[PDB]
Parts: C-alpha cells; sequence; structure tokens
C-alpha cells in the first residue's frame, strides 16, 4: 500500500490516541519543507533575472511562520535567531522546535546538497514559556529529523516507532514513504571528516583515522567522503553505514556544530536507526545545554565504528 | 537583458555564420538534460509506489541523450559510458558531429541522494571516410564544445566553448536554462583539495607529499580545507566556483587513473582551461592525450593554476 | 494567517472532536486530486511521444486506491464502475463515497476544463456493507465538493460549516485557502444549458429561456455560457451567480446527469452556498435513489433564478 | 521521431534558409508562453497568501520583454496597450507582432480556460517604424497562432507549411509536437455563439441558428457550446469541427472581437487548417485595418458550415 507523510503521521497519531497537536506540527513543517525545496531548486529564478523586465532567510521565515500558525508551538530556536522566539499567546501550543532552516547554505554557490534539520521537544513548564524550555537534553526529544535537498528531496523522520524516509514527488507535492523502519549497518566502510585540519586533531582522532587508511588487521582500507554539508554526510552515513566526525580539538574543545539544532536531532535519528552518537565523553543526547547556541563535538554512525573510535578515545585517557 | 541557453546558442551561432547543426545539437542535449533532471528529482515516483494501485535512472538517462542526439540530425558517431562500442547514426539521420558523453555520472551512489551530473564533449568529424568508432579517438584539443549538467541543490548547465564558460540555471517552473554567470574564471589559487584520502596507502609518493604540504604547510600558512563528494561533477563544479584542486591521480595499482578520458576527463579539462585553470595527468596536458580506446582511463589533476603547478613541482621532485 | 486544506480539515476535525477518519479520507482524496491534476496537465507526455526511444481509467484508479488505503471507507460508487465497490474487511471504515473521477473527460481532446466530483456519506446500518449503503438522499451528505482542473486547479469543499475554495499551488503541491465561506449571489445574469437541443425542450424550459433572452420589462437580457463540462459550468454559476439547467424533457424524463455523483454533490454545494437545486418537482437533495446510476434532472444556482424557473415550471403542470 | 517546438521551427527555418530572426522571435514567444502558463496555473500563490509571513499585466510584460529582447521585432501591438509600442532602435528587427497576452482573463475568476493569441508580420514599408506598420490585412501574416491554457497547455502554430499543435509537458518545460498538419472537418455538429444576444441578432444569424436547432432536412440538430473565452471556443471548433460566431449586436455595431490580435490570427489558423473565416461581407483576412484596436464580426470554422451561413446571409441581402 502507498503511504504518504501526512497519512503515516495521522495513523501513528491515532494509534497513540493523541490530541493532534503534534500532527498539526509536522504537517505544517512538511509544508515549509516543500516551499524551501521549491526555492532551493530555483523555481521562478527567471523572474529574478528579468524575464518580465536570501535563501536562508526565506527558509527561516517559512519554518517560523508555518510553525507559528500551526498553534502547536510556543518556543522556537533557530540557527538564524540570536534569541529563542516566543510564540504569541493566542497561537501557543505545547511543543518546542529547534531547527536549522537551511544547513550548508554558506556553500550553496556550488549547488552543494543542503538541508533542513529539526528537533521537537515538549514544553517543560506550566508557567509562561521561556528559553529554558529549549535547554533540554536530546533524550527528551519526541521527534526529530531532517529534509535533504540533494539530487532529490527526502525527509527523514525519527520517532519512538523508528526512522522512516519520505521522498518528495515534485509532480504532486507529496512525500512518499519509500524506506520503512530503517536501520544503519552494524559496521560501515566510509569515514567522513575534514582531514584538512589534521594539524589540530586530538591524539585519539589522529590514531583512529590512521587505522582507517592503514588497517592493522590486514582488512580493507575505508573510503573517505566529506561533502561539507552536514545533512548530506549524515544521510550518506545512514544509507551506506560508516562514521561521521566533527570532533573536539584544542582550538574548539566543544566542537563547531550546534547542539540544539544540529547535533541532537542527528543523534536521535542515529539512535532510533540502531547507530550511536558520542561527543567522545558522553552520548550527545545526554549533554544538558545551558545556552541555546552552544556547540558540541559529535561522532556518529554505525555502532561498530563508533565503538571502535571510543576504544581509541579511551586509550588516550 | 535576460538570456536563455537556446537564445544564447542561436546568437553565437549567427555570429559565427554556421549552418545551425551545432545549435540543433545543443538544443537537443538541453532537452535531454531537462528530462534527466526531472527524473533525477523523482517526479512521478508515487506511481512506482502504487499511488494508482519502472526503469533504472542511468539506463533511462542514456536512452534520453541517445534518442535526442540521433533525432537532432546533427550527429554521426556517439560514445557513451553505457555502450561498449560507439553507436553509428543511421544514414538518413547523420550529421557532422561526434559526441562523447556520460549520461548520469555519479549514479553509483544515488541511493544517498548525492549530487549527480551529465558530462558531454562534442567533436567535428574530421575525415570523409564512413563514420566509425575511430572518429571518436581525437584529443581534447579538437573539442568544439563541452560541459556538464549538475543535478545538485539546483540544476545547472555549464557550457564551455571558445567564447569562454557560461553557467545556466534550470528554472523548473518554466523549463528554461537562464544565464546566471557569464564568462566565469577560476581563482588563481584556492584553499581546498579534493581526493579520496581513504586510499592513501596506495598513493603515489608525489601525491602523499603534496597532501602533506596541504595539511602541514612548510611555510606555516593556513592549512587547506578538504572536500570530496565522490561524484566527479559536483567536486569539479565546486573547484570551478571556489577554486582549489581536484585530484584523481595514477598509482601503481592504477597507472592510468580510474576516470575515463573521452567522456569525463576531456570535457572537464576543456571547461577548466576555458575558465583559465589547468588540467594535467602529471606527465602531459589532459587535452593532448591521443586516445587509442574510447573507454580508456586517464589520471586527472585539475583546478586553480597555482595549485596544480604546486602539484607538478612536487610530482617532479619524485621524477 | 495562511491556511491549507489539510490544516483546515484538521482544525475542523478537532473542533468537532471526531475520531480523525474523515480527515484521513479527505487527505487521501486530496492526494488523489493532485495526481489527477498532474496527469490532466500532461506531465510526462514527452515519454508517451518517444523522447526516450486512459485519463479517466487512471483517474478512477487514483481515487479508488487512495480511498481504499485510507481505512476510512466501506462502499465506493464510481461513474466508471457498474457495481458499487466494497472495501475489503481489513481496510473498512465508516464512510460511503460516491464520485465521478474525471467529469467532462469525453471532450478532453479539445482541452476543455474537466473535474472530479465527490460526495461523502456515513454508513447508517451495521449490516454487511453493500451497494444499498450508497442509496441515501443527498440530505444525508456529510461532505461534498469538486476539483476543477481549469486555468488553475481548485478544490471546492462543502460541509456543515459552509463552502470553502482551495487553490492548488503546483510549485509545492498544497491546496491554499483562497475563498472562505463563499455564498452565491441572490440573483444572477447568466443561464447555462445546451440550447442546441431546443426542439426537445419541455414547454416550461422553452418559456423560461425565452424570458431570459426577451425580458418582459426593461431589464437586460441574460448572457449565455455553456462549457459542456458540469464542474466548470456549476463552478462559474457559484462564482458569478445565475442558473444551470440539465432538465427533463419527453425523450429523457429523468434527465441526463447522474444523481449520486453529479447532481447530489453539486446540489449540496449549492445549498451550503445559499443557492438552490431542484428537479422541477422537488429538491435534488430529497430524491431517494433506488439505483446507483439513476439519472436526475437538475436546475441549480441563484435562489431567485431557480424560484423564477419553478414558477414557469408550475405554470405548465 | 519525437519533435519539439524549438526543433520544429529550426528545421523549418533551415529548409527556408532564412537568417534566424523569425526563429529567435518564435523561441522568445514560446518562453513567455511557458511563463504565462506557470502563472495562470498559480505557481507560487502560497507566497501571496502568507506562507512565509496582476495576471494580464504580468502576461503582457512577459511577451513585451521577451519580444523586445529577441532583436526580431520593431512594432508591437497589444490588447493591453493603447498605442503600438515602437521597439527602441538598438533592438529593432524586421517583424511586427500583434498579440493578446491573456485572452478571456476577464472571466478568470471562474478559472475558465484562457489563452494567448498572436500574429506575426514582416514590416512592409521602408519608413521609420510606426503604428501604421501593424495595419496590414491578415493575408500578409507570416505566422500566427495561440497558446491555450485549458486542462492542459497547448500551443497551436500555423504557417505556410500548415497548422501544427504542441503540448506543453510541464515536467520538463518543453512543447511536444502531438498533432501534425491538422485539417478541420468539412462539416461539424456544434455551433458556438452567445445566444443571450438573440434580441439583437440580424435576420441572417437568427435564421441560421434556427436551422441548427430545427433542421429542414430531418437531420440531427447541432449541439451548442459557448465557453465565453475565444481561444477555447475556437480551439474546440478546430478539433471537433463546427462553427463559431461572434456577430455584431447593439452594444457592438462593428462586432466585439478585435481584428488585429483576435480575428486575424484565428482566421489565419482556420484557413491554413482548410477552414473558413468571414465577416459576412468578406473574408476576415482581407479586411484592411485602419485602427489597431478596431473590432470586426467573425464567423469561422468548418467550411461546409460557414458556407451554409453565407447562403443564409446572401438570402437576406
Ligand atoms: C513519538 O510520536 C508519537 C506519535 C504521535 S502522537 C501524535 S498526536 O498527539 O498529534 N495525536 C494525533 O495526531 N491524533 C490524531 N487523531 C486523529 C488524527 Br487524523 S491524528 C502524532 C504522532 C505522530
Ligand atoms: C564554438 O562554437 C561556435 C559557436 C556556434 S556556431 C553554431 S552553428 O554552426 O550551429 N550555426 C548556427 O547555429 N547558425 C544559426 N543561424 C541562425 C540561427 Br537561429 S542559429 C552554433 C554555435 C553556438
Ligand atoms: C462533518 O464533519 C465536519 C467536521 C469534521 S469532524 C472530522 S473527524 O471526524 O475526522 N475528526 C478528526 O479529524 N479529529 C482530529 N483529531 C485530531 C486531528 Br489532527 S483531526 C473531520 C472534520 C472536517
Ligand atoms: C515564413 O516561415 C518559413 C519558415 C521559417 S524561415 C525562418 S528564419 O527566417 O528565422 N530562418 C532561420 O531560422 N534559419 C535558421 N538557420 C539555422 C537554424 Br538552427 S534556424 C523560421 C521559420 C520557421
Amino acid at each position: 500500500d502507498v503511504n504518504t507523510l501526512t497519512r503515516f503521521v495521522m495513523e501513528e497519531g491515532r494509534k497513540a490516541r493523541g490530541t493532534g497537536e503534534l500532527t498539526q506540527l509536522l504537517n505544517s513543517l512538511c509544508t515549509a519543507v516543500k516551499a524551501i525545496s521549491s526555492a532551493v531548486r530555483k523555481a521562478g529564478i527567471a523572474h529574478l533575472y528579468g524575464i518580465a523586465g536570501k535563501l536562508d532567510v526565506l527558509s527561516n521565515d517559512l519554518v517560523m511562520n508555518m510553525l507559528k500558525s500551526s498553534f502547536a508551538t510556543c518556543v522556537l530556536v533557530s540557527e538564524e535567531d540570536k534569541h529563542a522566539i516566543i510564540v504569541e499567546p493566542e497561537k501557543r501550543g505545547k511543543y518546542v522546535v529547534c531547527f536549522d532552516p537551511l544547513d550548508g547554505s554558506s556553500n550553496i554557490d556550488c549547488l552543494v546538497s543542503v538541508g533542513t534539520i529539526f528537533g521537537i521537544y515538549r514544553k517543560k513548564s506550566t508557567d509562561e514559556p521561556s528559553e529554558k524550555d529549549a535547554l533540554q537534553p536530546g533524550r527528551n526529544l519526541v521527534a526529530a529529523g531532517y529534509a535533504l535537498y540533494g539530487s532529490a528531496t527526502m525527509l527523514v523522520l525519527a520517532m519512538d516507532c523508528g526512522v522512516n524516509c519520505f521522498m518528495l514527488d515534485p509532480a504532486i507535492g507529496e512525500f512518499i514513504l519509500v524506506d520503512k523502519d530503517v536501520k544503519i549497518k552494524k559496521k560501515g566502510k566510509i569515514y567522513s571528516l575534514n582531514e584538512g585540519y589534521a594539524k589540530d586533531f586530538d591524539p585519539a582522532v589522529t590514531e583512529y583515522i590512521q587505522r582507517k587508511k592503514f588497517p592493522p588487521d590486514n582488512s580493507a582500507p575505508y573510503g573517505a567522503r566529506y561533502v561539507g554539508s552536514m545533512v548530506a554526510d549524515v544521510h550518506r552515513t545512514l544509507v551506506y553505514g560508516g562514521i561521521f566526525l566533527y570532533p573536539a580539538n584544542k582550538k574548539s574543545p566543544n566542537g563547531k556544530l550546534r547542539l540544539l539544532y544540529e547535533c541532537n536531532p542527528m543523534a536521535y535519528v542515529m539512535e532510533k536507526a540502531g547507530g550511536m552518537a558520542t561527543t567522545g565523553k558522553e552520548a550527545v543526547l545526554d549533554v544538558i545545554p545551558t545556552d541555546i547556541h552552544q556547540r558540541a563535538p559529535v561522532i556518529l554512525g554505525s555502532p561498530d565504528d563508533v565503538l571502535e573510535f571510543l576504544k581509541v578515545y579511551e586509550k588516550h585517557s
């Protein structure tokens, strides 16, 4: 049987006997993703070049407005906004959404894959909403995922029931369920990180990478891929197995990627798919944030690969 | 004033006072590129998943380019990554051009929605003999036009001719390629290197040393960043837009590289040179290699001239 | 605030505190209508013409399959199917849907506007589902409407809350709320019927049309429009007012249009918009059917114009 | 072999060994038509209704800017413009284009079919370009035709080589040739006119319509169709045969449709398809215009039907 994103979400919502607030949340977000996708693929650019005589701001506005008007949110945290947005009282719902509206857009000049990342938490207080409602560990995530604007557009949605992948059919504007209850391979054959900054590596990362290229047990060398767009590399890791690293070093002891709207959603997708996600010191989902824009190191992917990196990390005390 | 690919090609054709065969050629390729883009973005996939109650993308892509080029009446010999032998166009549809193309490069990893692309190179048939596979064995210096479509976050067609390199963005709402970047030039020197460092144990010593100099510069300057998509069109386009260097070099297991000379290396080498970049195998210019086999491989190092020159200096230190 | 069809229906569903089944049905129909519009506009026609070396059947399959897989239906009546379709037990829901998957498609060779018409009933007995469950008067409709595939694609949805019009945005595949709680004019200036068959007219139809062209007083004669496609003529009647007639005569004493999936849904839309719909003898919505494909005469539109027609009709009785 | 609009025009152009100017014009016109088609279908309407927080004018701007920038035109007459537009000196070419950028858009509130109509002349005088260069009879047309934005978008192009029909495939933005060297039926079975003006009809029109409804020779009466959008009514006349009439009435004693960019292009298409187009007094294409927006009565379509009307017209002197 064919299934769509909206029908899938409604059926899971009905099973859970929920009120519908989360469904309204996701349906609005799905609409914003379709509008982002259309602009990313440059529909209407002929009018910009005068046929009749920005993108990351629009993406933020599309997500902000669709979530606000959904009546399911009260606090919105965005890569694009210095402070958390508080939904106006008459529009308030019970959910907090942290999102990166258009990740990778710094390099969109070369048409690199880009994506939208989102994580959804339930509000913690019964009081007036505040930024504190966004300062939850990832363990409390109710749902998370991302849209990948790659050769085609795909939305990956992770919840308690697992991870499901939906392909956007642009002919009809519907996300089609194409991969159900996906699980990452136990062990992959690809590592992904910016090796150009090797001069700064932590000793453990230097050693772990050394083992991928010159395996001690005669086994085959790993291949290397690094798009430089986090959603594209994390999605490749999910589909093919392997490991993705944006680790801590001396110049960046807490990493570069953002915990609330990059690290935590991807870790949740990974764990629901049977993978792992560590900062080196602890599971990503266990870091308790004190700032909405704080950074975290991240190593994630196939469990045998993350376990192997953690073994090397532990050897270096 | 707005410009489109078709309007661009016609006006250049009129300047040159040609017969129109090349314009008919490029317009047919353009049409195939839009149909490939439409299929790559998965338009209509809901029907494959039973919305009402089936071919492979690289086979469909090859059929699109083949049929549009045959039906243009502008071609006589067609070389495709997908066909062991050259296709010789039937007599009533024959024109004067030879086209080498990779209909969907990078589709090996299309399971992960990696950027993919179409690569093409266009030659004038040179002899009066009957057309045969031999007419495709010209060095890249003989290219009349070349370029690629990149199906990335957006679809873009990059067209290189003697007048320079021009970039056209596909507007999907109207199906037109809009000229968005005119006469593009690559930076003299970049800050990105691009290759599969996972296979370092097999590197040529010159490659090992050069990568060493990028990560640990002797002159203390900032280390280069590293990017490698694993899809040639995406990595080369980033090299063209941001500068730097792309390497797919020879080693002892692969003394002739892995990428194919006729429909991957030569078209990309040609685009790079028309943008003021460089493309070498280490031993010679990519465009000067005289091929003997239409599917033969070639090592390729390309990009910003200063970065490729620095590779050649290290490569020379290793004789 | 922007609104979509799915978001609108969800909000009305939560207001009514229903189970979610009707929302699941309408979301399924909406996906089907987007697929029909895409095919009607000839997406992919290049492949049928050899670039790489049915419409009403496809339309029927899209609606049947999306409704079946919705888990919201038990009996489906279609213009295309001789007998009612009974949904298999594992997919049965509580609604009966009568529909015309592609009305007007006989003349689609000239690219005339075409459309999809639907009507939704609640199954009334606990018996095994059967064709008899579709033989309810239109008064029993829970929801009805039509998709018009015209210069643009529009979904008109009528429920107890009134009539609402949604425009399909093809760039994102969403039905956008553009006209809320629409009402038809009290009196129009257009009449619509096939005047080519005047030799067969009932005397009352002949007299009423003669008065529209030759008014007894000084007022302006009505203009005439007849597309020949029911959804287009009825929709123009909705937007501009006036009267649409496909009446009974001696050769066709029960009319030509079908009651279940053409007359009743349109009659329902008209009455929720403040209009009227009569067979001449009684309201269309009060006819109790005895056959799923039975015909009914229909005269509909602005109430003053239908009342004026009934006055002439009664003069000849 | 598959064929497209651009490839067809290039191939016919090379056959004639022309310079390419007309091809550049028609290619520019095709580009504007696809943009008009996308706008008519409401692409991007979601942004007008706040998803992120004038059609006939846009249509005219698209055609004007695309034709000016083609370097193939020198004088442009548009339904939207009071005076002929004189192309600036550096962009002037040898062609004059009369066009209706969005015909029927008055009633687009009901999503009625609309269309673009065009006629193309070679400039005939050696004077400086002026409004007078647009005043040639339709006999002088080099090319003409129309785009119909109906259930699908279709371009009909008539030249000396005959009439050809191209279907826009919206998935790739290309006009696909689907009907080659089309000919109209010798006699049709549909008549088309606004019968609401019956009180103002000339005796010849009244008699002819009477003959369609009450045939003297026992034959079947014609059916009636009238969309009220000329491109839709004319296109149907071409595809199915029959007759289209817009005669003069009291509001319009010189007729209502405009000679330059409605009557002539359609008359030209009709004659190249083996049909007919008369004012009653003379062939439409032979009328010598004196004013760029002047009106004309028009009767057109299948030749046996237009000849039958002329018989009645001669009977009434
Ligand atoms: C981990 O995710 C838990 C699963 C849940 S729970 C919700 S919900 O709370 O929004 N409830 C509902 O939507 N109920 C409904 N009733 C009728 C309709 Br028609 S939808 C959504 C999802 C995806
Ligand atoms: C390096 O390439 C040189 C540039 C060239 S030369 C040609 S051509 O040979 O095809 N000639 C023509 O197209 N003539 C025409 N006449 C009228 C029209 Br309308 S187009 C195409 C291009 C892009
Ligand atoms: C005659 O009906 C008019 C009003 C109604 S009642 C229904 S319903 O029965 O399907 N109930 C629901 O959809 N409940 C929901 N809960 C959560 C979500 Br989220 S939707 C749909 C409509 C449009
Ligand atoms: C009066 O209609 C006769 C048919 C004609 S003649 C012209 S034209 O004058 O524009 N010439 C050309 O287009 N030449 C070209 N050379 C190369 C390419 Br490729 S096209 C267009 C059409 C449709």
